[PDB]
């Protein structure tokens, strides 16, 4: 009987992910993301917000970052992913672990200051990546430690 709208959350679970349902829907909830090793995110903690809509798997979730994550394709104030860059990794036959596992990290590894949704940090990441890289690394220090969400 069951939907990927229903049970994907749980595949999250199973990769020993840390989540919350929000108000006992399974297509609204909360997950615990650590930044990549080796890269300006390392031991960055965020939490973050995963929504399904109605039509998933064939439009794509939506995720925002609670705590400050800075990224040209991410909006600074609402932490909001671009849906564009989503939508260019975004299959109906994408799993959504891969989300966390493989989309994100890369997306935070290789950003696209085309179109982006943080031009200051796409202007900075384009003039001095070493500038920027140690920026993010601040802002991961700041607004991302370990003890943030407990």
């Amino acid at each position: 009987s069951l939907t990927r709208k229903q049970c994907d959350f749980t595949k999250l679970i199973m990769a020993g992910y840390d989540l919350e349902l929000n108000n006992g829907s399974t297509q609204d909830f909360d997950v615990m993301f650590h930044g990549p090793n080796g890269t300006a995110y390392e031991g960055g903690i965020w939490k973050v917000h995963v929504t399904l809509p109605d039509d998933y798997p064939f439009a794509s979730p939506s995720i925002g970052f609670m705590n400050k994550l800075l990224h040209p394709n991410v909006d600074e104030a609402s932490g909001s992913v671009c849906l564009d860059v989503i939508n260019q990794t975004w299959t109906p036959l994408y799993s959504l672990v891969n989300v966390f596992e493989v989309f994100l990290p890369q997306l935070l590894t290789y950003p696209n200051p085309s179109d982006p949704l943080n031009s200051d940090a796409a202007s900075l990441l384009m003039k001095d990546k070493n500038i920027y890289e140690e920026k993010v690394k601040e802002y991961v220090k700041l607004y991302a430690s370990k003890d943030l969400w407990e």
